[PDB]
DNA sequence: GACCACGGCACC
DNA sequence: AAACGGTGCCGTGGTC
């Protein structure tokens, strides 16, 4: 284009350089701008955010995260991205993105705000027509990218000294396991080598080697293996711990304190708006979406996340979610009554495999239970179940038979899908979030079938994102003129922070935003707590 | 230093 | 590991 003075006018079309893919972390080394046949390179980037007054083009909620971490109200606007992830979630990254629809992603500003511009216009055009992407995009995609920038810049506060403190204590416990292991093989060793883990566990010792590696055809050492050897050899089991401790410590407890920002003091993650094949959201740099929970150790480090001083966290949790989506999608009368009547399947099922009755389960049981429910659904097969839970083989293909006659019209409805899905070549949610799937006429058995638990699992999962998002879309203005911010999304929950005055008010007025976020054949419930910290207030 | 593949495993 | 789905990060082992 031909190159116009800074600043600027309004609506053009922005684009930028980072230093690094972080926002909050990120010095931003250059500002361009295009429209009307010109570009418009600023001298000074970090001076010239102040002259927009929308972060518009591809990218646009990284740039608008720096913004507000520079105290700078830039909103994001249009984003292509947004749209091509629309048309097709495969389009996650600007380069495919420029490589499928007409464009070079570079490393200069300017060259990234022209093709900002070109991209939209070509986008925008592919999508008039499409109502329903249309929509999502208005009013669920572009205002969410708001949220999520709103939500990346503010972070959350992290216990460090409580975390420090803890990488100690483990680091013992490991050093102990360690030793066990090395005794018990007659020889030191990496650990953490899994080929040499495999040397010891296989041809040193005796073991037998249940399964293989999926790319090079070794003896696998995963936990599902040495599982079944869990009294085949004591070493395994000192094994399996010495890994949980060291997967805990080397992936949340040491990296987490080492990235409080200097300036807010709190630890800002990223959430992609454009990273996974079925409309969720993904976190990174770091993932908060998989913080540990399951064990002991890992609610410990859960306790780390707080609130500020004079807060409280708010999280919210939609009950059996993807069940009622499926009652909804389906029209299973019988599962919609399990709902209609308060019935619980993650307890329900919880009490066949531990033989208790429900009041008994705890939430350990209920978690693994939660596992089968949605395993079964999505195709788990007999043998599997069979290995999970410990019973015959005869015992998990009943189980399987009994869940889905259990529930007549589910099955009747994945068959729909894929039909259909093999007719048009993509599935979609409620909304119309299309997943494609072409591998659903592949020639190879184990290719098509893989194909269809994608192909009918993305209505189930998209439509809860769907829903979430709409549900983050329509509370975030609530919280702020309540004073309260939104830190942390998982899915089919949300982690709010509210003055403690307020607190109370805001999980109340959060429930009702969720559970009414868009009326379904089966009512949608919530369950909220509120504490200091993130277990706490989970239970 | 920068990339990358792989096995492995944490989250919903 | 295996006929659950969706993610991202780890250390190892390797290349340039
Ligand atoms: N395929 C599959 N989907 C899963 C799995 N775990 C979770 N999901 C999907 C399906 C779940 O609906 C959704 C949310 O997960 P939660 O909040 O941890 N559990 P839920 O909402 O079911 O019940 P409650 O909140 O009352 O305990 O994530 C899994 O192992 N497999
Ligand atoms: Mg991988
Ligand atoms: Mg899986
Ligand atoms: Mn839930
Ligand atoms: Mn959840």
């Amino acid at each position: 284009l031909e190159e116009a003075p800074w600043p600027p006018p309004e609506g053009a079309f922005v684009g930028f350089v980072l230093s690094r893919k972080e926002p909050m972390w990120a010095d931003l080394l250059a500002l361009a701008a295009a429209r009307g046949g010109r570009v418009h390179r600023a001298p000074e980037p970090y001076k010239a955010l102040r002259d927009l007054k929308e972060a518009r083009g591809l990218l646009a909620k990284d740039l608008s995260v720096l913004a507000l971490r520079e105290g700078l109200g830039l909103p994001p606007g249009d984003d292509p991205m947004l749209l091509a992830y629309l048309l097709d979630p495969s389009n996650t990254t600007p380069e495919g993105v420029a490589r499928r629809y007409g464009g070079e992603w570079t490393e200069e500003a300017g060259e990234r705000a022209a093709l900002s511009e070109r991209l939209f216009a070509n986008l925008w055009g592919r999508l008039e027509g499409e109502e329903r992407l249309l929509w999502l995009y208005r009013e669920v995609e572009r205002p969410l990218s708001a949220v999520l920038a709103h939500m990346e810049a503010t972070g959350v506060r992290l216990d460090v000294a409580y975390l420090r403190a803890l990488s100690l204590e483990v680091a013992e416990e490991i050093a102990r396991l360690e030793a066990e292991v090395f005794r018990l093989a007659g020889h030191p060793f990496n650990l953490n080598s899994r080929d040499q883990l495999e040397r010891v566990l296989f041809d040193e010792l005796g073991l037998p080697a249940i399964g293989k590696t999926e790319k090079t055809g070794k003896r696998s050492t995963s936990a599902a293996v040495l599982e079944a050897l869990r009294e085949a050899h004591p070493i395994v089991e000192k094994i399996l711990q010495y890994r949980e401790l060291t997967k805990l410590k080397s992936t949340y407890i040491d990296p987490l304190p080492d990235l409080i920002h200097p300036r807010t003091g709190r630890l800002h993650t990223r959430f992609n708006q454009t990273a996974t094949a079925t409309g969720r959201l993904s976190s990174s740099d770091p993932n908060l979406q998989n913080i540990p929970v399951r064990t002991p150790l890992g609610q410990r480090i859960r306790r780390a996340f707080i609130a500020e001083e004079g807060w409280l966290l708010v999280a919210l949790d939609y009950s059996q979610i993807e069940l009622r989506v499926l009652a909804h999608l389906s029209g299973d009368e019988n599962l919609i009554r399990v709902f209609q009547e308060g019935r619980d399947i993650h307890t329900e099922t919880a009490s066949w495999m531990f033989g208790v009755p429900r009041e008994a389960v705890d939430p350990l049981m209920r978690r693994a239970a939660k596992t089968i429910n949605f395993g079964v659904l999505y195709g788990m097969s007999a043998h599997r179940l069979s290995q999970e839970l410990a019973i015959p083989y005869e015992e998990a293909q009943a189980f399987i038979e009994r869940y889905f006659q259990s529930f007549p019209k589910v099955r009747a409805w994945i068959e729909k899908t894929l039909e259909e899905g093999r007719r048009r070549g993509y599935v979609e949610t409620l909304f119309g979030r299309r997943r494609y799937v072409p591998d659903l006429e592949a020639r190879v058995k184990s290719v098509r079938e893989a194909a269809e638990r994608m192909a009918f699992n993305m209505p189930v999962q998209g439509t809860a994102a769907d829903l979430m998002k709409l549900a983050m879309v329509k509370l975030f203005p609530r919280l702020e003129e309540m004073g309260a911010r939104m830190l942390l999304q998982v899915h089919d929950e949300l982690v709010l922070e509210a003055p403690k005055e307020r607190a109370e008010a805001v999980a109340r007025l959060a429930k009702e935003v969720m559970e009414g976020v868009y009326p379904l054949a089966v009512p949608l419930e919530v369950e909220v707590g509120i504490g200091e910290d993130w277990l706490s207030a989970k239970e």
